[PDB]
């Protein structure tokens, strides 16, 4: 599944209900380290809406334990990502993804 | 330290301030799958109050972001838990512990 770990505190009452939009900031990273994408090298946050299956799983379920500005570890198992196939040119095949999350606002 | 996997989600409202007593149902399993202890075995819940040191850190910041009816699986590091000095017998040194726990309620 999906293990989070606190790294910075949020404000610990606004959680992600179902139909809004969570727009927060992250860093993809593989098991050992090697950060293969960052929404904040572009300096543009990412949005997804929670419960209309946008994102793979481990981040639905995942982000919706977060609370609004806190900051986050995903550690996300291949069944909760890319699984087997993998992404093509980006992520491997049975790939464990470790992600730097931090939700910024709901809307 | 402590990585909190949530089975199944609690109210999202109701969380442990530092000074309640949270009622919790727990198995308590080794990195191996092994079980050592159980309250659910016995079926007597246990309860312990936030804030004053009695149980283990992983536990205290653990449970502490957890729900009322929230079941989650919290991994702790050795750091957390018993640490170096292990128990013959029960807990062997420098152990990571996980523990099955289900938030039933606050007094
Ligand atoms: C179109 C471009 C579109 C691009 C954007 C909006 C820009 C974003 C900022 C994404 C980034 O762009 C730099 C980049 O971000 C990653 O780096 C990443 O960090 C990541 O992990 N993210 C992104 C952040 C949220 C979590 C996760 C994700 O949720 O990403 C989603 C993802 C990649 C899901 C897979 C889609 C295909 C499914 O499989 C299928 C589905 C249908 C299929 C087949 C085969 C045939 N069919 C249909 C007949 C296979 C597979 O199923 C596990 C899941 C993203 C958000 C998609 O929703 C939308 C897109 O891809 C991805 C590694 C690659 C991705 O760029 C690509
Ligand atoms: C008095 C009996 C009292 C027993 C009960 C109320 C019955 C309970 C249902 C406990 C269970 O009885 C089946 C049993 O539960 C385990 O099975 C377990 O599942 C577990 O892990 N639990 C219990 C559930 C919460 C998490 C964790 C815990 O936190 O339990 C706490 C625990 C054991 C904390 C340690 C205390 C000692 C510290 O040691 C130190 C540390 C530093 C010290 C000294 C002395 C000097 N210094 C200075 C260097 C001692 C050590 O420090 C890391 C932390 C428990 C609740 C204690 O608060 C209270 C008790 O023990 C343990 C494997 C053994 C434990 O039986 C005991
Ligand atoms: C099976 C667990 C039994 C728990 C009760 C006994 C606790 O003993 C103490 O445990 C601490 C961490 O293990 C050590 O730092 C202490 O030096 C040691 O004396």
């Amino acid at each position: 599944g999906v293990q989070v770990e606190t790294i910075s505190p949020g404000d610990g009452r606004t959680f992600p209900k179902r139909g809004q939009t969570c727009v927060v900031h992250y860093t993809g990273m593989l098991e050992d380290g090697k950060k293969f994408d960052s929404s904040r090298d572009r300096n543009k946050p990412f949005k997804f809406m929670l419960g209309k299956q946008e994102v793979i799983r481990g981040w639905e379920e995942g982000v919706a334990q977060m609370s609004v500005g806190q900051r986050a570890k995903l550690t996300i198992s291949p069944d909760y990502a890319y699984g087997a196939t993998g992404h093509p040119g980006i992520i491997p095949p049975h790939a464990t993804l470790v992600f730097d999350v931090e939700l910024l606002k709901l809307e």
